[PDB]
This record gives C-alpha cells, sequence and structure tokens, in this order.
RNA sequence: AGAAAAUUUUCAACGGUGGAUAUCUAGGUUCCCGUGACGAUGAAGAACGCAGCGAAAUGCGAUACGCAAUGCGAAUUGCAGAACCGCGAGUCAUCAGAUCUUUGAACGCAAGUGGUGGAGGUGUAAAAACCUUCAUGUUUGUUUCAGUGUGGAA
C-alpha cells in the first residue's frame, strides 16, 4: 500500500500530503465532498465540513445528480441540489486532521495551508448477494474509495 | 462572444480499475523401446486412526509421516527438545525381514446395529468381562454311516 500521488506539489517542504486507500465509504458521495473542499484554507475546510455534519450547511452535488434533493442550503453554491453525506464528510475530515498533524513534524503553520489536489478513485468493489423473485440472485456491492489530498502553503501579503 | 463554473465532449500525462502482451515450466501431448508383476499367505476399494506443536495432500497402522536390513556417511529445520561423529546424523536412498485397527471377493449368524449363537481357553463360589475358533463349492483321501442296490460262507 504505497501511495503514488498522480500530481505533485512544487515545494515539498512547503507541502503536506494525506491519502487513505480502500475505504468503505460511498464513492460518488466522497467524490463530491472532496470536490467541494478543493482550494480552501485547511481551517475553512474543517469549519465547513463540521458545519455540514451539523446540517447547517450543504455539500453541493456536482457530477452525480441522479435525483438529488433540492435544499435552500444550495444557495451558497448557485445550485439547486445538495445533501449531507455525513459518513463521507467524517472520513474526509479525519483526512484533513491527518493533514494538520502531518504538518506538525514539518514545523509548518496551519493558517497558510491551501488545498490543491483532492483525488478520489473508484476502488475495488466489495461483493455480496441479493435474493430476487423467481429464485434469481443479483449482485449487492459497495463502491469503495481511494482518496488523496495535498496542501500548499500560500502566503497572503 | 451570459466569452466564469457545472454538465456533454476530443487529445495527452499521471493515478485507479483490470490482468492482455513478452519471457519462463519438476506440466501436458505424441512416438519408439522394456517388463507384464494383483488376490483366501485376504487384492483392488472403503471406514477410523497415527506427528511435541498437523487440517489437507502423501506416508503409515496401537511397533501407526514409521520399526529391521543394506547403501550413502552428517543432518533435520517453521518453532521447541533430544539424539547422534561414527555405539553414526538424516523428512536421505535402497528394500529381500517385520508391524500390519474396522472392512471389503469377505468367512460362525446378522447389521444403518461394534448386536448374537456353538466349540475350546480363560476367569470365578458361581457369574460377568476378556480371548481363539466355525462360510460355500471342489479333487484326493481319513473316520464314522445308510441303501426291500448286487452278491453272499459259518
Ligand atoms: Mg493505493
Ligand atoms: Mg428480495
Ligand atoms: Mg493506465
Ligand atoms: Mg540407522
Ligand atoms: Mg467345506
Ligand atoms: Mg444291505
Amino acid at each position: 500500500g504505497k501511495t503514488n500521488y498522480s500530481r505533485e506539489p512544487a515545494n515539498q517542504a512547503k507541502a503536506v500530503k494525506t491519502s487513505a486507500s480502500d475505504l468503505r465509504v460511498h464513492f460518488k458521495n466522497t467524490y463530491e465532498v472532496v470536490r467541494a473542499i478543493k482550494g480552501l484554507n485547511l481551517e475553512n475546510a474543517k469549519r465547513y465540513l463540521k458545519a455540514v455534519i451539523d446540517r447547517k450547511r450543504c455539500i453541493p452535488f456536482t457530477r452525480f445528480t441522479g435525483c438529488i434533493g433540492r435544499t435552500a442550503q444550495a444557495h451558497e453554491f448557485g445550485r439547486t441540489q445538495g445533501r449531507w453525506p455525513v459518513k463521507s464528510v467524517k472520513v474526509i475530515l479525519g483526512l484533513l486532521d491527518n493533514l494538520s498533524a502531518n504538518a506538525q513534524a514539518k514545523s509548518l503553520n496551519t493558517a497558510n495551508l491551501v488545498i490543491q489536489h483532492g483525488q478520489v478513485n473508484r476502488a475495488q468493489k466489495g461483493r455480496r448477494r441479493t435474493y430476487r423473485a423467481h429464485g434469481r440472485i443479483n449482485p449487492y456491492l459497495n463502491s469503495g474509495c481511494h482518496v488523496e489530498i495535498f496542501a500548499q502553503e500560500v502566503a497572503a501579503k
């Protein structure tokens, strides 16, 4: 399980990398949480994810639209539909936390970390069964995650 | 030029899915040559067992991954403990002597049963319990026999 991040940061003493692999969270959901985190401040990402968890804010749905509920919360976005994929958020959040603690040994400051490169990949699907009428059986699976995120320090003048 | 994103889409790089391709092989396949060599002295097959730590596969049978003999002459090894430098190591080979549970042509009778007869041994005051033994056909004989079968002396 050695992570190869597809994209690399320009300054690696100035960067922080996290990845988790072969997760059990829903792909599409995770995908969109992440897609929503890109390009923010680590502190912001954390606040806003916590806020999604507390339901006071929505995680926009971008790529996977299939019949997703419209909320007023989607105003923040320009969107109609979004949700609160709690499990995904919690996992991602844990990843951000690994980012911050991952900055510790580097002696880097949190305030100026910015998130560039979230990557969510469809992992090997976990397999099981579903019994169907007439004695048919159909697949019942889960689509797992690979996630990686790196954070750059950018100084604000 | 609703000249930003999202979606739809072309191309590349990297990553993910996936296991194609290439290169291998204690395998297969076919050809030629050599031996035919199982069994009531209980075969082929079946059951259950047997390692200090073992399920399988392979070996083995209460002497149970093995005894003996012989040849190699120092290992086994995943762990632990011993044994051995030749009084000889070994998961080595060879193999001509042994061990060979319950079965199965399967055999006292019977059987989805470790059930149950007779004879002998044992055990006991007498028992129980344990042990050995008994299938059918056939060729000779041995012994004991039957037949208003054929003969037949005193
Ligand atoms: Mg990985
Ligand atoms: Mg059903
Ligand atoms: Mg590829
Ligand atoms: Mg020896
Ligand atoms: Mg007879
Ligand atoms: Mg007569």
